[PDB]
């Protein structure tokens, strides 16, 4: 089950309304996360999307599960006619909203008849009274900005109809944004977010198949040094990566020992814990991008931020937590689409892999989560399977696999596609 490795999980209800009105079993991971942060949270969104595959799903579904109107803002005019009618057939009340269609769906769409109202941002711009009126009389579940890049003036594809969707936080600071786009530029999504006014916005990226990406699981030994030797090349006295390298640790104590003997052969390197001031923090940063410091030996907390295009190795110096945060931490390595590698080093000992760790937590649904998300980190580490295949199947739909051409079988892929 897969509804097993969402957390919360889906209700019962949400469920029943996803096979009604869509057809479906379970919603992905990056799916889930955009749809609950939307119904619970209320939280802006950012959702990076290489195609329309389970794309509309993220802003159809929020509507349609509380029955109350989501607004989808295109200026896709027959891509929007599709969704209206694929909507209509499934049973889900919709229409196309312009100035030539007013007057037969307006009073319905004003009385609350309608789930979902496709407009484009020229006829959005003039009818922020009628948001407002919808907000204050129905509620508005979410407004979805479609090719949400157009807002962007340093984009390839610049719509001087977007310029005037930054009031609609003016005139709606409460209803959260879904802007969707298909460009990962970093600059881009910080013109969006910038643009549209949103507030602590969650980004999503989905729909790549990272072919750059090498994967390898490998048993760790014990001593550091060993395990790291092969990674290492000497040039002169000091020692160094082949590139940017980038290894997380499960604890603050792994980090200091890591760093600590990697000092010992003069390697450009340096630690980034929880346990240590923001302020220190910030030169890190700036001394990896600039490519001061080749190495960055860190814990869960260094990512977020990371804009570095040319990460060419991460290493897990140890298992993971989990699956979500390994597809994170990886997702960060060779950007710039260059060929980069992403080794697991592992042994039993390991706090994200003893099960009678987790019995401290009493809350009955949270341990049973953690257990899942420990046991299936567990099965992709032991597999002699396609660690590419797994990860896709689990994160990605179906169609990322189908277009996944001339990478999976590869000795590029990962060391189960290899030997
Ligand atoms: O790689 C991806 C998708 N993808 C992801 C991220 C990312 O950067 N990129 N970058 C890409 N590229 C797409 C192709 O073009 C280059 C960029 N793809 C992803 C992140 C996004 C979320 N994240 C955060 O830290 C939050 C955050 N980020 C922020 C950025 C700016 C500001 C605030 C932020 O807050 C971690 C990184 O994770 C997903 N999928 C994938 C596909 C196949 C395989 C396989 F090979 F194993 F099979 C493995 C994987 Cl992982
Ligand atoms: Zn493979």
């Amino acid at each position: 089950d897969d509804k097993d490795f969402l957390w919360p999980a889906p209700n019962e209800e949400q469920v029943t309304c996803l096979k009604m009105y869509f057809g479906h079993s379970s919603f992905k991971p990056v799916q889930w996360k955009v749809i609950h942060s939307v119904l619970e949270e209320r939280r802006d969104n950012v959702a990076v999307m290489a195609t329309g595959y389970g794309k509309s799903l993220c802003f159809q579904y929020p509507p349609v599960y509380v029955g109350k109107i989501g607004l989808v803002i295109s200026p896709l005019i027959s891509l929007m006619e599709d969704q209206v009618l694929q909507l209509k057939m499934s049973n889900i009340p919709a229409c196309f909203l312009g100035s030539a269609q007013s007057e037969n769906v307006l009073t319905d769409i004003k009385l609350g008849k309608y789930r979902i109202v496709y407009v484009t941002p020229e006829y959005c711009s003039g009818n922020m009274g009628l948001l407002q009126q919808l907000e204050a009389d129905i509620g508005i579940t979410l407004i979805a900005v479609d090719e949400a890049h157009c807002i962007s003036e340093w984009g390839h594809d610049f719509r001087d109809s977007f310029r005037k969707l930054g009031s609609l936080k003016t005139a709606l600071p409460m209803v959260p944004i879904v802007a969707l786009t298909a460009t990962a530029s970093s600059s881009i999504r910080e013109d969006i977010v910038r643009c549209l006014n949103l507030r602590n916005p969650q980004i999503t990226c989905t729909g790549f198949d990272r072919p750059n990406l090498y994967l390898e699981v490998r048993r760790k030994t014990g001593n550091i040094l060993q395990d790291l030797q092969p990674f290492l090349v000497k040039t002169s006295s000091h020692w160094e990566f082949e590139g940017p390298t980038i290894i997380y640790c499960p604890s603050r104590k792994m980090t200091q020992q890591v760093t600590g003997e990697l000092r010992k052969l003069n390697l450009s390197c340096g630690t980034y814990h929880a346990g240590m001031s923001f302020s220190t923090r910030k030169d890190i940063h700036h001394r990896f991008v600039r490519d001061e410091i080749q190495c960055v030996i860190a814990t869960i907390a260094f990512g977020m931020g990371i804009n570095k295009a040319d990460i060419r190795q991460v290493i897990h110096y140890g298992a993971p937590k989990d699956m979500e945060s390994y597809y994170q931490e990886i997702g960060r390595a060779g950007r710039d689409g260059l060929q980069s590698s992403c080794h697991v080093l592992w042994a039993p000992a390991d706090i994200n892999l003893n099960r009678h760790l987790l019995t401290e937590i009493r809350n009955e649904k949270f341990r049973l989560y953690k257990l899942k998300m420990m046991a299936k980190m567990e099965k992709y580490l032991h597999s002699s399977r396609c660690r590419r295949q797994i990860i896709l199947s689990h994160f990605e739909d179906k169609q990322v696999q189908k277009a996944s051409l001339g990478i999976m079988g590869t000795e590029k892929c990962c060391d189960n596609c290899r030997s």
